[PDB]
């Protein structure tokens, strides 16, 4: 009975009742344990597979600055366009390339 | 005694002492098991929520080539700018668009 009670206390449930009732509660607790473990494993596998195949739904919107060199390339292109516009009216500027 | 011994051996600890001490060690092992399971579940849930809401912190820097068509679009724009620059001085080239 002490083994049963200590195991039940460790798993969370408070042991009150007969040995049979405590054992039944212990069995239900291990059933919930099985459910939790299998659900965690399945969720991890599903998340891995979805993140590999289709990362749209799982991953939310992200800032352009996170991409390496994206902001640099966009700035270079915009500055090139601005310089192209400016040279035609004057305002001598250092060419980009 | 053999049930306690086999369970403790399966869960990892080496059972040395009385049956009461082995039972206490078994209870502590199940407590650590519970901690591990709950922490794994919480970490998975937190990672899922963070990846859905704000993916900047969790996800590290990534190469532009991973994005579909980003390198193609950047190359097309750069080649268009280069052709615009080149035509004004000569060197007849195939137009892009």
């Amino acid at each position: 009975e002490s083994l049963v009670d200590n195991v039940l206390s460790a798993l969370g449930l408070d042991p009150i009742g007969t040995i049979v009732d405590k054992i039944l509660d212990l069995a239900d607790e291990f059933g919930d344990w099985l459910g939790a473990t299998e659900d965690t494993a399945a969720n991890l596998s599903n998340l891995l597979t979805k993140l590999l195949s289709d990362p749209a739904s799982v991953i939310g919107p992200l800032a352009q600055s996170m991409i390496t060199g994206l902001t640099g390339a966009l700035g270079n292109l915009n500055t090139a366009i601005n310089q192209i516009g400016d040279v035609l009216v004057g305002t001598v500027v250092t060419p980009i390339n």
